[PDB]
């Protein structure tokens, strides 16, 4: 329950911070993944400035969370919430129609 | 399997399309209960043009699909990957992190 005004405006930016081509990209790797900003960068042929600044938008919003492992910050969908919504729209975006 | 480009295309149209408060508001209604235009127009407070233009919006990309009933048009979520995506997403903003 407990669907008020703030909780949908808060859902309306989630998806506004989803609705980013390079975001989905970055959020479908860490959903087959946890990973580093270096290897997101490297596997998705961004910049790491680019990465950190998306990443940071991401986790205000809690669709990522980080850790530190031995040298580096490891990044990961947030809870299973995160990668239950988006492994159904992207099942949702191939199956026919 | 078959995450490719294209897939990922059609997800950010998702996602870009549902970061509009007004189509979340509805598209909650709709995870609530199937409604006609005059319905949902009602029941959110937005005129009938409007609702009607968002849902032929919502529609297009496969989020909401229509029937006929009597004399109506009753629109729904349009299968269980957008009810349970919305749903999740919803839960999401809602507990407390
Ligand atoms: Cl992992
Ligand atoms: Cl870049
Ligand atoms: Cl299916
Ligand atoms: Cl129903
Ligand atoms: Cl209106
Ligand atoms: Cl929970
Ligand atoms: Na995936
Ligand atoms: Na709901
Ligand atoms: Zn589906
Ligand atoms: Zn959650």
């Amino acid at each position: 329950s407990e669907i008020n005004t703030d909780t949908l405006e808060r859902v309306t930016e989630i998806f506004k911070a989803l609705g980013d081509y390079n975001r989905i990209r970055i959020m479908e790797l860490l959903s087959v993944s946890e990973a580093s900003v270096g290897h997101i960068s490297h596997q998705l042929n961004l910049s790491q400035s680019n990465v950190s600044h998306q990443l940071k938008l991401l986790k205000s919003l809690h669709l990522v969370k980080a850790k530190r492992q031995g040298q580096s910050m490891i990044y990961s969908l947030d809870d299973i919430h995160v990668a239950t919504m988006l492994k159904q729209a992207i099942h949702h975006a191939n199956h026919p129609k």
